[PDB]
């Protein structure tokens, strides 16, 4: 029996849609055997506890462009075969509980953007050994604690451009063997931990354009071995004798990197530092070589 | 009487060797037997009409890294043999004159960058068809005039990234017929002409990423038979009804392709363009938008 005016069909899978129907709650008895349930564009405000636990055969799971104010811990109890979590679109959300995504061992994709997330919690990505999409961006996060993504060893893309990071700490990645792309523009980074790339050794683009880096320390892209693109743009460069590293390493990355605007002193504005010459990063709590 | 800077001898070619010397011109008395002349890592500033001139033999000439701010439109003469011509490292060059390189038959690489080109005059590349690698990458060309390269029928590899292009209109390719790489990443184009890639029937690496390509028609790519590596990512891609035509390219590519990450709309944002499905590519000027 299908529920309200949702709409229940069998092909290509067992399918339960509801969406843009005005609903302010998760609707009561969804069939059991859904594969697929589509309830984005609807008003719902709160995902209780075991709302899906008879959807033993779940794998999709939409619940974008809603109300969400408040998703139980307990929520997805039961789904061990979800691969698709869409949670995005919900800017009232805030906070995700750290267990909530616990024992979804076959999730892949998991959409978290634009949900006015303020913190990842620790544990909030334990366990997720599949997951190989992330997408955090657009959202609120004021930190990106070590660890947090330290399970996720077949993760290949990382969203989190659209935030308000402040700094990348050492272990910030550890474990992300798998990254392919990492996407961290227009955020506030000021600073980059020296190993805080360390595990990203099939890294092929990184986006830290948009930021708040003055400097960036030495051989801190030395493990990026498979790095293709680099974007370092849009940020207050200090071309002196602290970015002569960096400018040796531009000299010899045989990848593609972006313009690297020099912000201080006054007669180098706007100047790309690939292209100065090693006389021009000369003199200057401070860096060492001042 | 080889200069005193300069260091001579002949065994594989008569070569006249100054780097690294912090000439301010070009050293007076290079002897003209010479048939490689090296005055790279100089100071150079000027490049003389009467220049090299005496050298007929003269096939490889290297004047990277250098000063240079005026090279005059006959300095390179009587230099029918020169097959290398090295101008690269030189930010403060700006302009070249149209007929600097006219009689040049038998130049195989021409590098120009790095030296702050903010043009290409017209008929610059006339006649060169012996050319082969051309070299005009991290300049300033803020434009891709027509028929640019309609004399380089043997040019293999372009290089015309890091530059201010805008766009590609219809002949800016034609005569490119043994082109094998074109890279044209890291500009501002952001308009591809539906027949640019007319006469590149044998090229196999194409660069697109880094530009401002919100969208690409289908028809530019059918050319394109020989096609082996393709990047397109880094623009801003409006995945709708309008990226349906490249989508359905991408499906049956069975090269080597790039990711082509949606920037619009939000929900697909950073979503790769091949691993959407047709019903993600509906709704919303592009003719497909209004009805
Ligand atoms: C889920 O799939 C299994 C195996 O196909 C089936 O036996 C079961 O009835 C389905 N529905 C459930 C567990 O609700
Ligand atoms: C991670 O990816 C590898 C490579 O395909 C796969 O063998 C493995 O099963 C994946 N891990 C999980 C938990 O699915
Ligand atoms: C970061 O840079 C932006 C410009 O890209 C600037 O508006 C902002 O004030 C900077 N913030 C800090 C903390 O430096
Ligand atoms: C160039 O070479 C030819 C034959 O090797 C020689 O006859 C001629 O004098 C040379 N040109 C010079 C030395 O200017
Ligand atoms: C173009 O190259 C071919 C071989 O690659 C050569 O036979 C031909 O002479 C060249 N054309 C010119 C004008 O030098
Ligand atoms: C990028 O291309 C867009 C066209 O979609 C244009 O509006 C914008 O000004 C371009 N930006 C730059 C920096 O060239
Ligand atoms: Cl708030
Ligand atoms: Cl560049
Ligand atoms: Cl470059």
């Amino acid at each position: 029996p299908c529920p309200g005016a949702c709409v229940c069909y069998n092909e290509p899978k067992v399918t339960t849609s509801c969406p843009q129907q005005g609903l302010q709650a998760v609707p009561t008895g969804i069939p059991a055997s859904s594969q697929r349930i589509f309830l984005h564009g609807n008003r719902i405000s709160h995902v209780p506890a075991a709302s899906f636990q008879s959807c033993r055969n779940l794998t999709i799971l939409w619940l974008h462009s809603n109300a969400l104010a408040r998703i139980d811990a307990a929520a997805f109890t039961g789904l061990t075969l979800l691969e698709q979590l869409d949670l995005s679109d919900n800017a009232q959300l805030h906070v995700v509980d750290p267990t909530t995504f616990h024992g979804l061992g076959h999730l892949h994709t998991l959409h978290l953007d634009r949900c006015g997330l303020r913190e990842l919690g620790p544990g909030l990505f334990r366990g997720l050994a599949a997951l190989q999409y992330l997408y955090l961006q657009d959202n609120n996060l004021q930190a990106l604690p070590d660890n947090t993504f330290r399970d996720l060893g077949n993760l290949t893309h990382l969203f989190l451009h659209g935030n308000r990071i402040p700094s990348v700490p050492e272990h910030a990645f550890r474990g992300l063997h798998s990254l392919d792309r990492l996407l961290l523009h227009q955020n506030h980074v000021a600073r980059v931990h020296p190993h805080a790339f360390r595990d990203l050794g099939r890294l092929m683009t990184l986006y830290l354009f948009a930021n708040n880096l003055s400097m960036l320390p030495a051989e801190v892209l030395m493990p990026l071995r498979s790095l293709q693109y680099l974007r370092l743009n849009d940020n207050p460069w200090v071309c002196d004798c602290r970015a002569r590293p960096l400018w040796a390493w531009l000299q010899k990355f045989r990848g593609s990197s972006s313009e690297v605007p020099c912000n201080l002193p006054q007669r180098l504005a706007d100047r790309d530092l690939k292209r100065l010459a090693a006389s021009d990063l000369e003199g200057c709590s401070l860096p060492k070589c001042c």
